[PDB]
């Protein structure tokens, strides 16, 4: 038994609900918040912008650090860093944005980080600003996650349309 409220069950392992991912983030307190991160941990906008106000820009200083120790990620890559006062744990991943040119099939290598994990809040990879298309994003999350994933949607909209095309 965990604390996610209200979400639809799509699968063994897979729940989705309409909801804005910083406020469950703060509501909720989970071990893991996934960001839609970039491989230059550069927080500017979607999920990762929101993410990042709502740590006071915290996050983007930690994120600076990490980059100048390490590099940048991959597309397809992960790192594990502080969840600030949203999670315990915040992981990072990068989905490949279609309006950079970068291959949709690395999308399966993105969620497989989540397998590293045993409970997840997670926005759809590459969804969004990432210009990929939400409905194919979710097949791949839930034919690649085996841990339990809650997926967060901000758009109401977005979010019907997901699960009444689901399969
Ligand atoms: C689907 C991916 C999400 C990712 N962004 C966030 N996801 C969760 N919580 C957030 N808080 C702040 N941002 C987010 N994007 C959207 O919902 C934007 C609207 C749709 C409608 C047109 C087609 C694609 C874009």
């Amino acid at each position: 038994v965990n604390s996610f409220s209200g979400y639809l069950k799509l699968t063994d392992n897979v729940y989705i609900k309409n909801a804005d991912i910083v406020e469950e983030a703060k509501k909720v307190k989970p071990t893991v918040v996934v960001n839609a991160a970039n491989v230059y941990l550069k927080h500017g906008g979607g999920v990762a912008g929101a993410l990042n106000k709502a740590t006071n820009n915290a996050m983007q200083v930690e994120s600076d650090d990490y980059i100048a120790t390490n590099g940048p990620l991959k597309v397809g890559g992960s790192c594990v860093l502080s969840g600030h006062n949203l999670a315990k744990h915040c992981l990072h991943v990068v989905g490949p944005n279609v309006n950079k040119g970068e291959d949709i099939q690395l999308l399966k290598s993105a969620y497989e980080n989540f397998n590293q994990h045993e409970v997840l809040l997670a926005p759809l990879l590459s969804a969004g600003i990432f210009g990929a298309d939400p409905i194919h994003s979710l097949r791949v999350c839930v034919d690649t996650v085996r841990t339990n994933v809650y997926l967060a949607v901000f758009d109401k909209n977005l979010y019907d349309k997901l699960v009444s095309s689901f399969l």
